[PDB]
């Protein structure tokens, strides 16, 4: 059913230009990513995610760079930022127009304000090199919830030091969460560290196949990202 009140939302970037169920955004200027760092883009995007839903950002370019994929809570009041890392060992540019900056919703539930996912422990010590992919196989099946599909995002904070999550369905049978490090620096991270988040996505969401005001880029490669359709509504008032 139709049932997504607006998202509201306020912007101001004279280095991005506004484009637009889904905002983007795209890069006027020329972005230098420095290797083995976290590069951020400050938005100058505010946007409240409507009741019952909560809002996903992600950038998507065909250069080397790979973007955290961002999930707003509604309780976040202030701008949003973009978080990319390099795929290289050497300085990548993103030309203008090279990144499109995404923004939508999506229906969620949670299990028995309010953050939208459930932060995750790591079950044993894992380190990581620079520039090494690595998994964690979690085992324990997560409870069920009526018409929602449970599936691992990463963390920003984790994000920030460089090391980023593949969104993934966490399918019945158990999951494989990749960690990639970015950084020039081994990361040790100790056994219950909170090293991703749980959310559980609305099954709608998720798809198999090529449907209208769907994405193939964040979620994986077999499926699409299907957004909430609902509408974006400029309040310059949430700026701030
Ligand atoms: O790419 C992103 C991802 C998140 N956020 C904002 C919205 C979100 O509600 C908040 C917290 O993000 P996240 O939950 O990923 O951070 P954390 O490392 O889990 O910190 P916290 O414990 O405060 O949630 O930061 C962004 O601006 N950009
Ligand atoms: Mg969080």
């Amino acid at each position: 059913m139709e049932a997504c009140p607006h998202i509201r939302y306020a912007f101001q970037n004279d280095k991005l230009l506004l484009q637009q169920g889904r905002l983007t955004l795209v890069n006027k200027t020329t972005i230098l990513l420095r290797p083995m760092k976290t590069t951020t883009v400050d938005l100058g995007l505010y946007a409240r995610p409507p009741e019952g839903h909560g809002l996903m950002l992600w950038g998507s370019t065909s250069r080397p760079v790979t973007s955290h994929v961002g999930i707003i809570d509604p309780g976040y009041t202030g701008e949003l930022r973009l978080i990319l890392q390099n795929q290289r060992r050497y300085n990548s540019t993103l030309r203008p127009s090279e990144l499109k900056i995404h923004l939508a919703a999506f229906r969620y539930a949670t299990p028995q304000p309010g953050d939208v996912g459930l932060d995750v422990s790591l079950p044993k010590d894992l380190a990581l090199f620079p520039h090494q992919t690595v998994s964690v196989t979690l085992t324990v099946p997560p409870p069920s919830i009526p018409h929602h599909r449970p599936t691992i995002f990463g963390r920003s904070g984790l994000a920030m030091q460089g090391i980023l999550v593949k969104p993934c369905r966490w399918r019945r049978g158990g999951v494989d969460v990749s960690l990639t490090n970015f950084s020039d620096q081994t990361v040790f991270l100790n056994k219950y560290r909170r090293f991703c988040q749980l959310v559980y996505l609305h099954k709608h969401h998720l798809t198999s196949f090529y449907s209208p005001h769907s994405d193939a880029g964040v979620l994986g490669p077999r499926s699409l990202f299907r957004w909430a359709s609902c509408t974006f509504e400029e309040v310059p008032s949430l700026a701030m």
